[PDB]
Formats: C-alpha cells, structure tokens, sequence
C-alpha cells in the first residue's frame, strides 16, 4: 500500500507498518541524518529478528549506501564459513528511493556495555578475546582491499550482551564489526579526514594518505579504552591530540613533519605547545608513557602493552599488520575455544 516521505526525505512509517509485504516494524534501535534503524520480523524466514536500516531520499545518502552495500556483497561473498566476524547483511533493496539494508539482530555495544558498568574496565581475558576477535576480522577485510576507517566500541556489538554480576561481566565476550558506511576500496576516493576524533590516527591529522594501518591504530586505541575504561586520547583539537600523542608515545618521527601540508602546528620541527598555560597544566599532569597506564607487572599485561604500542606506531608503514598481530605471544592466553 502507498507510502509516504517527510518534508526532509525520511520514510514516514512507526511500530507496527510493513515493508515488502515481509518485514514487520516492531522496534526503534537507532537514528540521524542518514535515517531509521528499526528492528522488524522477516515474516518470511518465520518472523526471525532484523536490524534494517532505512535510508533517507537524498542522492548523496543513497549513493553512500550504493558503496554501503558493494562492501558488505564482497564480505557475504568472502565469508562463506561466516567466520570473519563482519556483520552478516541478510537482504537489501531501493524502496521507494529509500536504500534499505537487513541485518541479524546482535546485542549491545562495547560502549553501551561499558557505560552501563560505570566505566569499569573489561577484565584482560575478555580485552584478549576481543582483542583477538578484532584482529582476526580486519585482518580478513585487509586481504580484500578493504580498510574500515570509522572502528569504535561503538561499531562493536556482542552477539548476547546478557552479563552476570560480581561491577557485571558480559556472559559471551563473542562480538560483530559493524557499520561499514565508511569503508573504502584500496582503488577508490580517500575521503580525506576519516574516523572518529579518539580513534584517529596521525598520518589522517598530517593528511598524509591513510590505508589499512589506519583501522589497527583505530584498534590500539579500543584495546586502550577496553582495559582502562576510559579513552586514550581525550581531546577534540588537532594541535593538541599531537601533544599527547608525543607524550604518551614518543616524538613523531621528523620525516612525516617534513612531509606535512599541517605546517601550522610546527615550529623549526617541534610542535608548538605552552606547558606552562591552562591546558598544558591538564596533558601534563594527565598524558603520561602508555607504560605508565598498566594496572599490574605481571606477564599477560606486558604482552598487552606492547600490542598495543606496536598497533600505535606513529609512522603507518612501521605499525603493526593484523596479520602479524595474530601471532603476537599476547595472543598464546587463549584457550582452544576462545581460538
Ligand atoms: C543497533 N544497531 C545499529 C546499527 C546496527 C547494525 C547492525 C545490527 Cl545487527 C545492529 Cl543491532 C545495529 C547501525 C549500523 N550500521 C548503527 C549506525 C551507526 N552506529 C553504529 C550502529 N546504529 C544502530 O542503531
Ligand atoms: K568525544
């Protein structure tokens, strides 16, 4: 039956409309300036849970999702055993101007999950399953010409966020990559700034180019947040997210000052920045050597740690591969399951 948009292009539609005759609305799960996701029934795969995603009638919101959609087709095309940890998309078509992508239903996010814990850290075991979850689904996506560019806890969702009590532990530490809106082919546009402020790597800031080194600091900087509970790089201004960076890691190797259109930020190959000026007093007391953040001495935490700064080498063609961070002696903790 006749459908219907809103004077800003969104799908007019609530809790309990169809589309396709198939799917039945049920849920609101998120929103923005792209659309809706709401979960539905498949009515036609005995009324099983969807996630779908509505997009807007406008011609750049859909011809983002076009791409949307080539990614997630070379993904179902790669992942035949399904054992990459990408998010399975179960269906998708162009109703009525409006690109609409179906999804398994999966639980919350990694962030949702860690804001309901009042910030308390993930115990390691859970940091190095997850840990090792992540690197094995990118790893698979770098193979295939594919970076993420936009890797968050927010885009990492438990399969069963059900959590036991103790302060809470999620009962399955099994997760799903999620949001593949921003994701890139190694032969297209490089959108030039590319993901989000805290997950953002240097040679992004430097606009220095970017491939798939950028989703692996993306992940150093998770598996920071996962064991502290709290985000690496807590700034929303280039300049001094470099200051920390240098604080925390080390000095930015002069080459990529050299190379930098960012020439603003430089003075005679040192960053300009006022230690002794509001915001100074702040990094210096807050921004200290990664070694510094780790909560015990022993073995396991050690072998985080240098994960973690191998994943957060500032020149992109010296960081760790994924490929190379599989075999990393943090990842010999894992039991035969968790492998
Ligand atoms: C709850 N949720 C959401 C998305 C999902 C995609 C797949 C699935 Cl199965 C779920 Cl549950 C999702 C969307 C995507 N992609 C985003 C869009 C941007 N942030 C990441 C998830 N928002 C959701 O509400
Ligand atoms: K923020």
């Amino acid at each position: 039956r006749s459908v219907e948009d809103d004077k800003e292009g969104h799908l007019v539609c609530r809790i309990g409309d169809w589309l396709q005759e198939r799917y039945e609305i049920v849920g609101n799960l998120g929103e923005g300036t792209f659309g809706k996701v709401v979960e539905c029934l498949d009515h036609a795969r005995g009324k099983s849970q969807v996630a779908l995603k509505i997009i807007r009638n406008v011609g750049k919101y859909r011809e983002a999702a076009r791409l949307e959609i080539n990614v997630l087709k070379k993904i179902k095309e790669k992942d035949k055993e399904n054992k990459f940890l990408c998010v399975l998309m179960s269906d998708w078509f162009n109703f009525h101007g409006h690109m609409c992508i179906a999804f398994e239903l999966l639980g919350k996010n990694t962030f949702e999950f860690l804001k309901e814990n009042n910030f308390q850290p993930y115990p390691l075991p859970h940091v190095r399953h997850m840990a090792y979850q992540l690197c094995h689904a990118l790893r698979f996506l770098h193979e295939n010409q594919l970076t993420h560019t936009d890797l968050k806890p927010e885009n990492i969702l438990f399969v069963n966020s059900e959590f036991e009590t103790l302060e809470k532990s999620v009962k399955n530490t099994s997760i799903r990559v999620v949001d593949f809106g921003s994701a890139t082919f190694d032969h297209e546009h490089h959108t030039t700034i590319v993901a989000t402020r805290h997950y953002r790597p240097p040679e992004v800031i430097l606009e220095l180019g970017w491939a798939q080194p950028c989703d692996v600091w993306s992940i150093g900087c998770i598996l920071f947040e996962y064991y502290r509970g709290f985000t690496l790089f807590q700034t929303h201004e280039n300049r001094e997210h470099l200051v920390m960076m240098e604080k925390i890691l080390g000095p930015i190797p002069s080459h990529m000052i050299h190379r930098t259109r960012k020439q603003k930020y430089f003075y005679k190959g040192g960053l300009v920045w006022d230690e002794n000026s509001s915001d100074g007093r702040y990094v210096k007391e807050n921004c200290k050597p990664l070694k510094s953040y780790m909560l015990q001495d022993s073995l396991e935490h050690v072998q985080l740690f240098d994960l973690m700064r191998r994943m957060l080498e500032f020149d992109p063609a010296q960081r760790i591969t994924l490929a190379e961070a599989l075999l990393h002696p943090f990842f010999a903790g894992l039991t035969p399951e968790e492998r």
